[PDB]
């Protein structure tokens, strides 16, 4: 929804009391509070950790949308990386083809030529059916 995410950055905003665009464990612990709950240190610190993808100890925005979707970092991540790989998958057959991976970096703006693009799919190419199925588009990318 679009109005669910106008709900979220409302959210964000207050409990990033001082604006900088983070939410920090003080800030954090503040809210938290703020609603009957008693979280340790370490529990604030373990609730960021699991939504903190960048690895800083802060809660951007994105990372907030992580936490109010209530996910841990992994499974977002997962998400993102099966979106990407939907772009370059334009048949939706569940791999990407040598044709595919040409195609849709020449319209991204990155043209490589015949042979780069058939060694790019050998390399990730890792059960060697011809094609690059999405764990190995995660491998490839790690
Ligand atoms: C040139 C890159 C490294 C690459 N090399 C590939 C090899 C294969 Cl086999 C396939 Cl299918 C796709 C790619 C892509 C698309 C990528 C994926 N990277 C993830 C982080 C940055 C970057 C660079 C770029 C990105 O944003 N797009
Ligand atoms: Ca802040
Ligand atoms: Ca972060
Ligand atoms: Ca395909
Ligand atoms: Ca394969
Ligand atoms: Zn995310």
């Amino acid at each position: 929804t679009e109005e669910q995410i106008a709900e979220f950055k409302e959210a964000f905003s207050l409990f990033d009391k001082d604006g900088d665009g983070t939410i920090t464990t003080k800030e954090l612990g503040t809210v938290m509070r703020s609603l009957g709950q008693n979280p340790t240190e370490a529990e604030l610190q373990d609730m960021i950790n699991e939504v903190d993808a960048d690895g800083n100890g802060t809660i951007d925005f994105p990372e907030f949308l992580t936490m109010m979707a209530r996910k841990m970092k992994d499974t977002d991540s997962e998400e993102e990386i099966r979106e990407a790989f939907r772009v370059f998958d334009k048949d939706g057959n569940g791999y990407i083809s040598a044709a595919e991976l040409r195609h849709v970096m020449t319209n991204l703006g990155e043209k490589l030529t015949d042979e780069e693009v058939d060694e790019m799919i050998r390399e990730a190419d890792i059960d060697g059916d011809g094609q690059v199925n999405y764990e190995e588009f995660v491998q490839m990318m790690t």
